[PDB]
This record gives C-alpha cells, sequence and structure tokens, in this order.
C-alpha cells in the first residue's frame, strides 16, 4: 500500500471497504464485518465500529446537506452520498443513480453536503444510467472539483441492475483522470478477483457487499492475500459455528428475542444460501419461531459434521 487508504485526515487499516446494504448493514452485522478484517463499514441515515461512516441519500441539496449535518451532531465521522441505487426513492423522488442523468443536480447536491459539513464528504456512484450513457469520468471530475475526498464506483451501469457481470474499464479509465482516491466495487467474491481487480483498476481500496452476507470473514481473507500472497484456509466448521452462534446470541440482545429471532433467521439464511442452499436444515430453520430454539438448532446441525 501507498501510504495506505485515506479518506481525509483518516488513514484506513486496510483497503477493504464494507459496502453500504440498507436493511443488511445494522449495527451487529457492521460490527461483526468490522471484527472480521473490514477497514470501513458504512450505515444508513437517521457508538459503532472505527471510523464512523454514514451514508445520505436524496435529491434536494438543500434536505441532503441538513441530512448531513443532522448525522455528522449524531457521531457520524465521514457522509458519503448515494448516487449509486439502482430504484431508489427517497421521499418519493428518484434517487441514487437517477441522479447521474442530471449532472447539474449532482453538481448541486456535492457543493451543498460538502460546505455543509466539517466532515470528509464521500461519494458512491455508477457507471451512468445507461450502457449508451456511462458519465462516470465527467461525474468523478465534478465530485473533485465539488469537495468529495473518495469516489466509490460500482463498475455497473443503472440500467444493469445485478446482471451481467461488473466491469473495471470505467473504474481503471476514472482512476487516471482522477486525483482522490478511487474505491472499486462490483463482484469482488474472493482473495483472487480483489487482487486482479486492484491490478487492473489501480484502485485505492476495494468495497464488498453480498459476498460479506454469509461468508463476514472474507475481509480477512481477502487482507490476507492482498499482504501476503499467501491465503488463509478455509474457516473450519467448529469456528464458523462459534461465530454464526455468538451473532444469532448477540442479535437476541439488541432488538430483543422478540424482533432477534426474526432477524437472526435473515442473517443465518445468508450463510445457509452460500454454503448449503439446497438444504434440509434452511427449511427446518426457518420455520422456528423461539430465539432459544434457534440456537439449539444451529449447534444441532454443525455437530453432524464433528
Ligand atoms: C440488498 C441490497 C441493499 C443495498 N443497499 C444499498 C444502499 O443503501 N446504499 C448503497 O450505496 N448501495 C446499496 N447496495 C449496493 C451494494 O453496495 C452493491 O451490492 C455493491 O455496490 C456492488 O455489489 P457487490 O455486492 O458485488 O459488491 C445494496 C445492494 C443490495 C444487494
Amino acid at each position: 500500500p501507498r501510504g495506505s487508504m485515506r479518506i481525509g485526515q483518516y488513514q484506513l487499516r486496510n483497503r477493504l471497504i464494507a459496502a453500504p446494504m440498507a436493511g443488511i448493514t445494522d449495527r451487529p452485522f457492521r460490527t461483526l464485518c468490522y471484527e472480521m478484517g473490514a477497514g470501513l463499514t458504512v450505515s444508513e441515515m437517521m457508538d459503532e465500529p472505527g471510523i464512523r461512516t454514514v451514508q445520505i441519500a436524496g435529491s434536494d441539496p438543500k434536505e441532503m446537506a441538513d441530512a448531513a449535518r443532522i448525522n455528522v451532531e449524531s457521531g457520524a465521522q465521514i457522509i458519503d452520498i448515494n448516487m449509486g441505487c439502482p430504484a431508489k426513492k427517497v421521499n418519493r423522488k428518484l434517487a441514487g443513480s437517477a441522479l447521474l442523468q442530471y449532472p447539474d443536480v449532482v453538481k448541486s447536491i456535492l457543493t451543498e453536503v460538502v460546505n455543509a459539513v466539517d466532515v470528509p464528504v464521500t461519494l458512491k456512484i455508477r457507471t451512468g444510467w445507461a450502457p449508451e450513457h456511462r458519465n462516470c469520468e465527467e461525474i468523478a471530475q465534478l465530485a473533485e472539483d465539488c469537495g468529495i475526498q473518495a469516489l466509490t464506483i460500482h463498475g455497473r451501469t443503472r440500467a444493469c441492475l445485478f446482471n451481467g457481470e461488473a466491469e473495471y474499464d470505467s473504474i481503471r479509465a476514472v482512476k487516471q483522470k482522477v486525483s482522490i482516491p478511487v474505491i472499486a466495487n462490483g463482484d469482488i467474491t474472493d482473495p483472487l478477483k480483489a487482487r486482479a481487480v486492484l491490478d487492473y483498476t489501480g484502485a485505492d481500496a476495494l468495497m464488498i457487499g453480498r459476498a460479506a452476507q454469509g461468508r463476514p470473514w472474507i475481509f480477512r481473507e481477502i487482507q490476507h492475500y492482498l499482504d501476503t500472497g499467501e491465503l488463509l484456509p478455509p474457516l473450519p466448521l467448529a469456528e464458523v459455528k462459534r461465530l454464526l452462534c455468538a451473532h444469532v446470541r448477540e442479535l437476541h440482545d439488541f432488538y430483543g428475542p422478540a424482533k432477534g429471532y426474526r432477524i437472526a433467521r435473515k442473517h443465518v439464511s445468508w450463510y445457509l444460501q452460500e454454503h448449503a442452499p439446497n438444504d434440509q436444515f434452511r427449511r427446518t430453520f426457518n420455520a422456528i419461531e423461539d430465539a432459544s430454539e434457534q440456537l439449539e438448532a444451529l449447534e444441532a446441525y454443525f455437530e453432524n459434521f464433528a
């Protein structure tokens, strides 16, 4: 790392960011990601792990600037701007990558949010609105001019949704044009892909989303390879059990055993969706309606491999 990764005055411990994911990234999950190797975790706008990064979404420059102010007063150290989501509505208005079609609304939101807070302001985007409309370099150059201190690019256009494959050509081109740190994002699913994307794009950091849902330990696995060129062995079934059971217990404190078992069901189904999707345990665990039974059924499944 050439002097590590830095967002303003903040130097990150590593070049691995846990992607913001509305509904998924709760305080328990983000904390688990950070404990598992994430250099930074991003949360939703209205006592967190590492540097407190809160992402704001919306379409009105003034409303955006207020959300930035309210969340900094609430403890946010870094404010991020969502200009990436492909079907995001905020206060009934089209936000996210919808904003990428209009560089004038982009210019206005970035200017207003940057001069509202005395905190580093970052931007999360997409290639453009459609494959014919990739304005990636334009939006990156403008973000830098508005005072943005880091830029994340998911390698898909708004139209792409979650289809096909992410591309790193746009990311590579932006990094060569812009002076601010660029974060590569989209389909970074293992350490080898991560190294390949970092090498091709020349990016300052990597952002991983969906691959952390059923494998939160992927952050240390990717960091280890980037650092040493050596792979960490797969986490044995006993260590997985310890981590998943310590997490479901934490999900029974936060929100209580009433709403908790419902969340622990979500977070366990992500692990199950990745390590055993067409399984007998998946259907039976989702049927459970008691918090103590969930922990009992969880250690029952992991003991069959012992
Ligand atoms: C369920 C879900 C929720 C998401 N929510 C947000 C969000 O609130 N803000 C945002 O910028 N991106 C959001 N994303 C985009 C992720 O950051 C996205 O997965 C990442 O940008 C690229 O894909 P990856 O998971 O392969 O890294 C979301 C994605 C998913 C699948």
